[PDB]
């Protein structure tokens, strides 16, 4: 690895992304570490895993490592045309609870911190070990090419979308995630037109297994 970020917050920036250890519910955890790695930062992506372990309260996230895409203040959903991505993964072993997900957060503020904001929208590659999103199945929608169970809830005040495979999971993805958020200003009165993008993302929530390890062998995310 050309970084190892196994501090708590551990953290990188590079051309345009960035990379964190953000073990940001390990407090519920009754033992275990996660490090995060910087792999490579070859041909306009990024390369990274993280190795894990966590025991204890099997519902609660521990961490949500990812690396995520830089982005300027006080871009309008509904003024960002495309936000394109790819991501190649792997998980060395299943028997864990964890996903792969990308995470995205907006804010009609358009300064609100990296932890939150008035939305979240997920897109799940992967559900180990018999975890849940947050809320309640919505319905399927048929977006990037597969077809999603979403479900919605909230987490405090943020109103949060999930979208997951109805099976299996997905080891090599792309999409556009503007697509997502058009589906959502369409069928469920997202106001694109006042939120601001403010994460832009992709990791694994791991909540308790392991000796585990997540290899993304590649990432790439662009958006216009």
């Amino acid at each position: 690895q050309i970084r190892s970020l196994c501090e708590l917050y551990g953290y990188w920036s590079g051309n345009g992304y960035e990379l964190l250890n953000n073990l940001w519910g390990k407090d519920t955890a009754t033992s275990g570490w996660q490090c995060t790695y910087l792999d490579g930062t070859n041909n306009g992506g990024i390369q990274w895993s993280t190795a894990w372990e966590w025991q204890g309260a099997p519902d609660n996230v521990k961490s949500y490592p990812y690396v995520g895409k830089q982005i300027q203040r006080g871009r309008k959903i509904s003024d960002i045309n495309s936000m394109r991505t790819s991501v190649s993964w792997t998980y060395d072993r299943t028997d864990i609870r964890a996903n792969v997900a990308y995470d995205v957060f907006t804010a009609r503020d358009p300064d609100h911190p990296n932890w939150g904001g008035d939305y979240e929208l997920m897109i799940w590659l992967a559900r180990y070990g018999g975890i849940y999103p947050i809320g309640t199945f919505h319905s399927q929608v048929n977006l990037a090419g597969r077809t999603w169970d979403l479900w919605t809830g909230y987490n405090g005040n943020m109103r949060v979308y999930s979208f997951l495979p109805p099976s299996g999971d997905i080891r090599d993805f792309s999409c556009d995630i503007k697509d997502f958020f058009n589906y959502l200003e369409r069928n469920h009165g997202y106001p694109a037109r006042e939120q601001n993008l403010i994460v832009y993302q992709v990791g694994t929530e791991c909540f308790t297994g392991g000796p585990a390890r997540f290899t993304c062998r590649d990432f790439r995310a662009d958006l216009w």
